[PDB]
């Protein structure tokens, strides 16, 4: 059946006032190593940390501890706009549900899910999870209650890499990615929970990216490995090709090749037929430059189909789910 | 400074005597040339009239009872009765003429015996190399022809023998009798001329016969190199894709939009202008835009760039 | 939406006697290894020849009656699983059933191909050498309502992923894989979401030959494989910290009690302060015992009966794609 | 011969002043306690409530201003206000009546100097261990214990403090005040006592809070224990999951016997002979599913000890 | 077909304010340039030393207070007063003239401010992508910049700036103002212009300070740039070491002396026939394994390659 | 100290007519898949097999079942003259004791070792054995005793496995691979057993090679491994230094290049000295000439370079 291509579309957010401040806060407290202008000897692991405080930070800053404001703790509209992301879903969903669409939400971060919870109840949104603490038998409650007609739900909180294989939800068609994977892959898996077999609609995929701070640098790296995929994948099919023997098809048109020109002929054949006997200069000149001229046509032939014309027997991209399942 | 070797296809017709044997090995197993038999027939009864069929487009003594019967002489017949003969031998009397000196390849020895008694029924001095040749034997060849003011003319050499890492700049073309179906084979072959210690334009001629068996072969071989050629090319895309990330990667990673954070006393951007939904719409918009053109501007990359 | 759970059923066969002929061949022209004198490398060829003779005699060469070869009825009773395979399709056939067939060996299909052709099966092909464009073409032309196609061959390790041939019911592994993980891929093209009738599943195993001891050794890897997936599981769980939700059940726990507390709690109320011998006997008694009951609660819990919560089994679908 | 040690609970209720300062741990973050507030709360305030219910049922003196009011003594009160004390103050004079030494463990330093008064108000000699304490220091404490008729009687140790290896074997019974979150944290210090060099049955005490924090605590560590030993006895199985020379020789060698006797057909062969009836078929199918079905309910009920190929099986002979 | 680039080293020299300014650097660190800490201080005294003579020979303006005091105007000594701007000037003239256009590319953005100076001084139509520049800005500058019958003359660059892959065939002339010291950072910025879709020549020009740092760089960038390719070269060396024989391999060592092993009725050479026998083999097997060595010890990886077709047996060559 | 390097010498041996007849049986018992092809699946396996056969044939043929002339056995000059490689050993022993020198013997298989075993005693040569698989206080006893001052011992019997232990031989000066090893490393690892520090004398390797056989071919296809052992040892070397980060001694080069013309300076420099102004395109072209001219010298002198420099 025809299953709709999914759209891929970046949404760029910005931060909050305090998602700034934090922000600044992480580089500050670790200058050093970020400035790189004077012994660039800093090592990766302390890279590593900054990395990871600032993906935090570009997700939620209510993950930094001391950040949400002190006693009276409160859930309310400060859970939204102090958050770029939180924003922007915030509307995003307010438009989805009510042109009778439902979502799918992933996360690397299952403690952002809990914000998502936090959110998803003060806003009346009904919502099922997984998180991979999540028992099959919780499972199975949920994502095959999720799909029932008539279902309450409006909203699927999930993370990235729950791991459930075969786990379909067709019956929704908005994908979200809040954050995303530094493996592409693993992403696509996240897609392909409502894009696959079963799904009658169009399949659109949100992955949100906060503009001109590190998680726009990664689309970028990610779009790399993405692409170098696709050659490594290209770079087997041509591997495989080259260690291919020749099958009796491929045997057969060799022998058949001008076997009724022979079978015809009753003379001499080709060149032969010119002459045959040891003719003039002129004869060899003619032939030598009529072999030249078809040595450099067959040349041109083959130097122009090259990589990602390679012919395609499995139907493999870096595009689509690997069929591997992820857990963290 | 070592010049590119050219190559050329010498595309060459069979003589009246290769067209009787050549009709005679397609016709005494007709039923498996015109495609017909077990799907799951063993591979041997093809592969069986393609050693034939290049046997013929070679030289039509390889069979037996097609020399001219008893008693064997070579006389001109030994050329005139098969194609490649007819041009190999004007081709040489034009190579001698320019003084320069050849290499012979080919996949049968038995050839390179008809090849030797055609040196000797012209005059040529040469030098033969079999594989059953033996080591200490084929160093004096080597040496013997790459000696300066060397008597020698032509280098008999079968392919398999030929590609071992020797040294036979001395001479300067190359003629490949018959094709090997691995194509880094035949490119061995012209590397024992074509290497460091050349000095002239070392000119490769590969004898292929047109509208037969030999000119699909071709075509085979030609397309494995294609293929060969493109899994070097793409070697390095294995482990790129494979490495964790540089640390000047990890450092341009947290280095970018460093300055705008910092100069920010309110928040970013999208939060800049609580957004009406004129925004989010405007902003799915912008967004979706610039996807197209990242993915655009990486899906045609090649690997020189990453 | 319910799917049936596939039925699989190994299908002893015997050999012909043509089979018996080269399988004693086999046996003899390296007997010196068959019985017992190191190299596996010359065990691993003869190990091939024999899955090869428990196929079709006809995949060695000069076995078939010589030239010219033609296709009869011999192609059948020379091979034991031909025989019960001819019978066998011709029920399925009747009952109104289409039957996938998957082999290790492709030139095994060729010698399908060519009984189909014999008995007018319609049948499709996919042979790992089969273009994108050719095996939608096969896929299509075998799904389509009131399809004319009856048979469909495949290679075990095609690798076709994610192939849907769910119009079909039945599912013949002609021979065996040695990963168990790649046949059940092989049954997950009629078996997966989207079937709707019972998927019978026949494995044919030559009886009394090397293909009844690789039958043996496969549910052997077959059970491994299991006990790795729990070992896993248990793994996971070891190692994992306590959540928001099972910090409140610690914390939670007798905290009403507590409350509902005025004086002393417990055995500082039972008798307190000071403990004569009969009181430590008393605790010490209880306490023991209490030890015996919680232990042997816990003493029961096997790696067989873990809290799964992703549901992977060695007797089902990696997601693995064998493309080999 | 090294006896198996005797491990036993020992359920202990609270005194009438910890069950005051545990309502008041309770009380002060009753939100949290009964679940309350968002989701997205971190860890730590939990945590919290969980290290003050932990020292609560050690000792509610861990809790500044919990001691009698100035000037400070120490006297009875130091045993009859927690209620683990009052059940060791009897353990411990029964345990030197019966000839027997001990060593105490704790998870809380600040119990250990808790102990320590005690020790000194009942004129217990002991030596301590801290984990906060020198190399040569406690080579010392070792050897004093160690020492043939040593004067020491209890041992008083923090959980971790020695370091693998040390030998307490002069002492045969083992009492720990509190329970650590990893078994095998709990299980290397028994087995300080617990190992080659002793003599006598080693007896190992647990105390536990019923109705409490620490008994939910202890089901949770009962449960990781459980976990590790179906790891590690199932570790042999990712090994198992190539080909010995013997398993190649008895693929080959199956049935070959009766394939040399055969002169005709095989089995389903040569009774039948290449031509086939309903009825034929149908048995064939009735005697696969059968043999189907006792082949996977006999290998899908074993376990590791039955599948793992004993590395002595390649020594083929 | 893609016409190979031109890639030109010009060579310069520096004012009079410059030679002030290089002296005025090497001057207020005279020690360190003799080298005077020890081994354990770090590269970061040296390493602004560097930076400083890199500024100083692309602009002295990059200093402050360099240029002449306030106020300051855009004039003729923005030109004069910088080597590279005084080849630039006549360069760019010349350029235009025979209707080629130009990316010129920098390591610095503040120098890029001062040819953003230059060019409306001179009335250069241009375009700026710093780095610094938005992903919908510099695509809009991409597309203006590639426009048919485009308006901009010179597209001013920061070389890490534009991203994986951007098109700026529409200009034929690249002009690195300063090298980077990653060899591979340049050889992206020429291949903006120099890539599919470029109609004509690419000539890149690359300004050295002659007799400054800039030469000694220049050398540094191009020894790391033959150890990139050597270690490209030498890349699928670890692949063929890995390899195991294929049935070629295994065919050809079977093969090697059966037939004349069928042939033999009697024994091999040694056996069919004292000490002078045994000396003439050790005699005959040294010189045997001299020329062995001698021709594979000299092979390079070309030659012990194993093509991948390699694998594909199709038929024997004499069977 | 002065470690004199070793020779490796290829001794080339022909076969005895018992070797022919067993060469000839193992290449007919299976000679349709040595002339032509099975499957490729199943060609490999099956020429694995052949290659396996025939590197016993060349070492002896007494390793197959049956060959060794009709039970009983007897250790006579038969276990000499049947095997080529041990007609060329008897003699070379002979002349290796008689100039004081002592040897190590290498093999791949201990059932070699084991012919070498009754050869050793039927010529009354005292030695020494290590096999693949001899217990650890046990291969340590034959160290000692072969190397103690005034050793009895004259030959060391090895497996090229149990040569790289560790194991330090240096009171031997000759060493005789019977037989080598697929990787070519192994073979190395086994003459470093004598040729190491502490050899006093010069070591001789001598490598027996039964010519016009599969052990010929192997020695072309094992020093192409052994080549590209040395590129990818040399590819390390570049990695390393294309990776490696500027000296505190390479910034120093760097800063002082032309400071002191700098210093010399008084006007402006070489460009702007020549002329200085917005002169002449004949300067511009002055400039791209010799600047051109240069470029094509700089490219000169790195791509001269190669993998077997880095110097």
């Amino acid at each position: 059946k025809s299953l709709l291509p999914k759209k891929e579309i970046n949404v760029y957010i910005g931060m909050s006032e305090m998602q700034v401040k934090w922000y600044q806060k992480i580089l500050e407290k670790d200058i050093d190593a970020v400035n790189g202008a004077g012994g660039k000897r800093e090592s990766k692991t302390r890279l590593l940390n900054i990395v990871m405080q600032l993906r935090k930070c570009c997700n939620h800053p209510y993950l930094f501890e001391g950040a949400e404001p002190g006693p009276p703790y409160t859930t309310d509209e400060h859970l939204i706009y102090n958050a770029g992301k939180m924003v922007v879903l915030d509307k995003l969903l307010k438009r989805i549900q009510k042109q009778g669409s439902r979502v799918l939400i992933f996360s690397q971060m299952s403690r952002l899910l809990d914000i998502l919870e936090d959110y998803c109840v003060f806003r009346g949104y009904k919502y099922c999870r997984i998180d991979g603490s999540t028992a099959h038998e919780d499972r199975i409650a949920a994502i095959d209650e999720y799909n029932k007609p008539g279902s309450d739900k409006f909203i699927f909180l999930l993370t990235t890499r729950a791991g459930g294989l075969g786990i379909n939800l067709t019956t929704a068609d908005i994908v979200i990615l809040y954050d995303s994977d530094w493996n592409p892959q693993a992403d696509l898996q996240a897609m392909d929970r409502a894009h696959r077999i079963g799904q009658t609609k169009q399949v659109v995929v949100y992955r949100f990216v906060t503009d001109n701070a590190i998680e726009e640098k990664v689309l970028e790296r990610a779009a790399q490995k993405l692409r170098l995929d696709q050659l490594v994948i290209q770079q087997g099919r041509a591997q495989v090709a080259a260690k291919a023997a020749a099958n009796k098809d491929e045997l057969l048109s060799m022998i058949q090749h001008g076997a009724e020109k022979v079978f015809q002929t009753k003379g001499a054949f080709g060149t032969m037929a010119e002459k045959g006997s040891q003719l003039d200069d002129d004869d060899i000149d003619a032939i030598l430059q009529a072999g030249e001229t078809r040595t450099k046509e067959l040349n041109a032939r083959y130097e122009k189909l090259g990589i990602d014309d390679l012919q395609k027997f499995t139907s493999e991209s870096a595009y689509e789910w690997n069929g591997e399942d992820f857990a963290a």
